[PDB]
DNA sequence: GGGGGAAGGATTCG
DNA sequence: ACGAATCCTTCCCCC
């Protein structure tokens, strides 16, 4: 099986650039202000030239200030990214039936049946990079590889504007030499707690005792560690269906005044409304992030479809609950819908 | 003991 | 080090 994969480079920022192009060479950083007080708020995604710097996703837009002060700081603008990102993604379906979106900026192919060889694929990659960067002038980074782990760890070592493949003997290397913080779905928690186990290499996985692996970072975690260990991980590239959608905002101030946090409340179920477009949910959920940034939420299951005159009415009861069901101040609130009829 | 689901904290990633 | 969506464990009903 062959895997190509395909990762928009800083994404947020060059489209920008696109938009703008005598942004071209200069440090671009796209943020995300909430405004609760002068450049509030974060780093959303920055080019290379902000990056080597040390501006990078994260970064309070403070901090990204004193590193580069001159640089170009631009609000984002989440509805242009994702018009733009889908016209790419059109294009990528010229080269493969099976396809799967994995985010706005990555997308993996399954070109099994369309190529043979790694010397085709590499070919059929640079066919793809520039045909992207014709028509919509997007870089892009590609990776290949046997499956689809592989193939976006060969994308991380090639970006930015890169293409790499990583043939079935480099990838038996990697399985030894890789920081197991290094592969993908493996996030800060989990690195942590599979050090204190004694792996910090995949090839470690396979010298601890299963039940324990699991009962560390869970079966379905356990199992795709191992399977990546022995060389068996190969899932299909199949594009997933939106579960559920949502809206968080960040408040001005932090409160625990329910007539203060509803206005935030309801702008957040009249934007996910419309993003839900002709999808009918039938669970909503409310979530608060309190002033110490803990994360506390309730939600409610329906029979039937959530008009959005029952989502009003519904969220303050959850919202209720939630304002009873601890003592600390709000930071952000919001609402996430799902189980779509 | 275990199937079917709802519920909410946990975890991943820009 | 400051928004979105899914994952994972727990609990409840009930055969």
């Amino acid at each position: 099986m062959i895997v190509l994969f395909v990762d928009f480079d800083y994404f947020y920022a060059q489209v920008e650039e696109v938009l703008n192009p005598s942004l071209k060479g200069k440090p671009v950083v796209v943020c995300v202000f909430s405004g609760r007080f002068e450049d509030s708020g974060a780093v959303a995604t920055a080019n290379y030239e902000a990056r080597k710097f040390g501006v990078k996703a994260g970064i309070p837009i403070v901090e990204a200030k004193k590193i580069l002060p001159n640089a170009v700081y631009l609000p984002m603008r989440k509805e242009v990214y994702q018009q733009v990102s889908s016209r790419i993604m059109n294009l990528l379906r010229e080269y493969s039936e099976k396809i799967e979106i994995a985010s706005i900026d990555e997308a993996y192919l399954d070109i099994s049946d369309k190529v043979r060889d790694y010397r085709e694929a590499y070919n059929l990659g640079l066919e793809i990079k520039n045909k992207i960067l014709e028509k919509e002038k997007i870089t892009v980074t590609v990776g290949i590889s046997k499956n689809k782990v592989f193939a976006k760890i060969a994308a991380d070592m090639a970006k930015p504007n890169g293409i790499k493949v990583i043939d079935d003997e480099e990838v038996k290397r990697l399985i030894r030499e890789l920081d197991i913080a290094d592969v993908p779905g493996i996030g800060n928690i989990t690195a942590e707690k599979l050090k204190k186990l004694g792996i910090n290499k995949l090839v470690d996985t396979l010298s601890i005792e299963f039940d324990k692996l699991k009962g560390m970072i869970g079966e379905a975690k356990a199992k795709y560690l191992i399977s990546l260990a022995r060389d068996e991980y190969n899932e299909p590239i199949r594009t997933r269906v939106r579960k559920s959608i949502g809206r968080i905002v960040t408040m001005k101030r932090n409160s625990r005044n329910l007539e203060e946090i509803k206005p935030y409340l309801f702008r957040a179920i009249e934007e996910s409304y419309y993003k839900l477009d002709k999808r009918i949910p039938k669970a909503i959920h409310v979530v608060a992030v309190t002033e110490d940034l803990d994360i506390v939420s309730r939600g409610r299951t329906f029979p039937h479809g959530i008009s959005k005159e029952t989502a009003y009415s519904e969220s303050v009861k959850l919202l209720q609950k939630i304002l009873e069901e601890d003592e600390r101040k709000i930071r952000r609130i919001g609402v996430r819908f799902s189980k779509f009829i």
